[PDB]
């Protein structure tokens, strides 16, 4: 079973834009595959700046569990929204880019980031 922290990796993490890359990212990472998955974020920092906001400012979930952590600083992200017109199996997004304090859940040994909660 892929790890929650392997499942970020995989969805949110992007430390290397087109108006493409959201298409190509959303595929790549296969979040194209049996759905168009309609709302993701990719963040561009390090891993280890995002494993990083595991030590910064704790927040609440919106699910309500209380290890949630927002980092100090704005962080360079992309926003990929699929379009109002995408229609599975061409799934099409648009794609935004912004910085922005990220907020994600963080659990384990290492304790690192599960889950993207927000971007604000």
């Amino acid at each position: 079973k892929e790890t929650a922290a392997a499942k970020f990796e995989r969805q949110h993490m992007d430390s290397s834009s087109s108006s493409n890359y959201c298409n190509q990212m959303m595929k790549s990472r296969n979040l194209t595959k049996d759905r168009c998955k309609p709302v993701n974020t990719f963040v561009h920092e390090s891993l280890a700046d995002v494993q990083a906001v595991c030590s910064q400012k704790n927040v609440a979930c919106k699910n309500g569990q209380t290890n949630c952590y927002q980092s100090y600083s704005t962080m360079s992200i992309t926003d990929c929204r699929e379009t109002g017109s995408s229609k599975y199996p061409n799934c099409a997004y648009k794609t935004t880019q912004a910085n922005k304090h990220i907020i994600v859940a963080c659990e384990g040994n290492p304790y690192v980031p599960v889950h993207f909660d927000a971007s604000v």
